C-alpha cells in the first residue's frame, strides 16, 4: 500500500478525546489516505484517516505553528471516518469530528494542504 506515496513526512495530530494531548507522528499519503506511524520504520500504521469527502482548512492555533483541520463539510459535527489501533490489540472507529494538524514548518504546511486537497480531488468517486 505504501509504494509510490503522494507524501511522507512528520506532523503534529491532535488527540480527538477528552483532555487532549499533541503526539507527534510519520504520516504517509497514499491511495487517498493518511496514514499515521509512530516510528518511521513502523510496519504497522497507528492510524488510517480516509479523506474521501473531507475538506480541508487553515486554523490558528495558541500553542502550536502551522496548523490545519481536516472535517466533513457534508454535516456539521460528522464525524470523521478512521479506524486506530490500540497498545492491547484493538482496532478501532475514530471519534473525531475534526483532525487538527500541525506542520514542522509554514513551507510544509502548505506543500501538504496541496498535496491532500489534489488527492481528493483526483479521487474518481469524490462528490457522490
Amino acid at each position: 500500500t505504501f509504494f509510490n506515496p503522494d507524501r511522507e513526512g512528520w506532523l503534529l495530530k491532535l488527540g480527538g478525546g477528552r483532555v487532549k494531548t499533541w503526539k507527534r507522528r510519520w504520516f504517509i499519503l497514499t491511495d487517498n489516505c493518511l496514514y499515521y506511524f509512530e516510528y518511521t520504520t513502523d510496519k504497522e500504521p497507528r492510524g488510517i484517516i480516509p479523506l474521501e469527502n473531507l475538506s480541508i482548512r487553515e486554523v490558528e492555533d495558541p500553542r502550536k505553528p502551522n496548523c490545519f483541520e481536516l472535517y466533513n463539510p457534508s454535516h456539521k459535527g460528522q464525524v470523521i471516518k478512521a479506524c486506530k489501533t490500540e497498545a492491547d490489540g484493538r482496532v478501532v472507529e475514530g471519534n473525531h469530528v475534526v483532525y487538527r494538524i500541525s506542520a514542522p514548518s509554514p513551507e510544509e504546511k502548505e506543500e501538504w494542504m496541496k498535496s491532500i486537497k489534489a488527492s481528493i480531488s483526483r479521487d474518481p468517486f469524490y462528490d457522490m
